[PDB]
DNA sequence: TAGAACACCCTGTTCT
DNA sequence: AAGAACAGGGTGTTCT
């Protein structure tokens, strides 16, 4: 019942991982564009939780990958 | 000189009392009008706020606006 | 479940 | 200088 990426409430397995809906669509958008232009403003370790996941796409997106998320 | 004191992009004038670029000018007005907006840093409250990163952390960008002295009444303060 | 799309929000520029 | 508002993007939900 918990997103592996942002620890929000998960809506099932998306792209191989238990994630919420916001993290599902975020991951899709990133891998298809787009992630090449992401740059963390901290230290590549931002907190990704429900309230702060919007802040750093670079860390969000790295969390996605590390959690296993994958297209096929 | 000619650089924004909040983000270091090219400053365009002295806005709300401080040399800043246009994007920080309207960021700051939008932050202090209405609110609470609210902004939280996902880092350690010391994010790098520059042209390429200032969108990532409105919390640190707003703190840098305040720390530089921005204030609405800077005009009517003569 | 994967993807479309809408509504809403944030940003930075123009303002004929 | 200050402020409105347009255009462009991002987010997250609903819908299919
Ligand atoms: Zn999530
Ligand atoms: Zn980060
Ligand atoms: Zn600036
Ligand atoms: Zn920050």
């Amino acid at each position: 019942h918990m997103c592996l990426v942002c620890s929000d409430e998960a809506s099932g397995c998306h792209y191989g991982v238990l994630t919420c809906g916001s993290c599902k669509v975020f991951f899709k958008r990133a891998v298809e564009g787009r992630q090449h232009n992401y740059l963390c403003a901290g230290r590549n370790d931002c907190i990704i939780d429900k309230i702060r996941r919007k802040n750093c796409p670079a860390c969000r997106y790295r969390k996605c990958l590390q959690a296993g998320m994958n297209l096929e």
